[PDB]
């Protein structure tokens, strides 16, 4: 009897979702269109290539932290887009379909996962792969040179869905004034979810311990 909406209601009861905009966004994006196996259980679910689609509570929590910077008219990047679940959540919240100034990009290092996410989006919201301001790119974030770096511009919201040995400086440079970056960083014996903000040129905010797949440098 498991369904997407009842999943979201379970997260609310558990206080994982405490925001109407987090709820309404996720409600618009059915998890079962993004993973086939046990799509509504609150746990990560294996895809391929050593990677999982994150637990719904991890999507919910990250989306919560970014909720106010995911604004129509703004620019967001999902680093490690994976299943594309969270990337579509960003497209929805920012209304890339109606708002031409909204921009959402997913970067994914693994090509099979690029193709996996693009297939998910075709079946869910095929309108997203007809537009100029939504894309899923096959790319490692650590292989972004000066040229593409300049070309990407600045982002009001940066989500990184994989844990980094340390805070990659590119992500700091990709960040717009007042933008938020959500990222797990290995800090001694844990992965620590950080919220990083820019208020002239960075305030680091240690959130709590998390478990993410690794942000691979090659
Ligand atoms: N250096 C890197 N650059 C871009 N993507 C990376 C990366 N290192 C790991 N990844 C990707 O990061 C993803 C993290 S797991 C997937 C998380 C995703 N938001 C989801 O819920 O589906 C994996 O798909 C992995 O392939």
């Amino acid at each position: 009897e498991n369904n997407h909406k009842s999943l979201l209601e379970n997260l609310k009861r558990r206080g994982i979702i405490d925001d109407d905009d987090v709820y309404n966004t996720m409600l618009q994006v059915d998890r079962g269109k993004y993973i086939k196996e046990i799509p509504y259980i609150d746990t990560p679910v294996y895809i391929s290539h050593g990677v999982t689609i994150s637990a719904p509570h991890m999507h919910a929590l990250s989306l919560k932290r970014l909720i106010n910077v995911l604004k129509p008219g703004s620019r967001a990047i999902d680093v490690g887009s994976g299943s594309g679940y969270l990337t579509v959540c960003m497209a929805i919240k920012m209304n890339v379909l109606e708002n031409k100034n909204s921009y959402v990009i997913g970067l994914e290092r693994v090509k099979d996962l690029v193709n996996f996410s693009l297939e998910n989006i075709k079946r869910d919201k095929p309108e997203l792969l007809k537009i100029d301001n939504f894309k899923i790119i096959h790319k490692n974030i650590y292989q972004v040179n000066e040229e593409e770096k300049k070309e990407l511009g600045l982002f009001d919201a940066i989500h990184v869905g994989a844990s980094a040995s340390e805070l990659p400086e590119i992500l700091v440079d990709l960040l717009a004034e007042n933008g938020k970056l959500i990222i797990p960083i290995e800090e001694d014996y844990t992965q620590v979810l950080y919220e990083i903000t820019k208020k002239n040129g960075i305030i680091k905010d240690r959130l709590f311990d998390v478990c993410f797949v690794s942000l691979k440098k090659n």
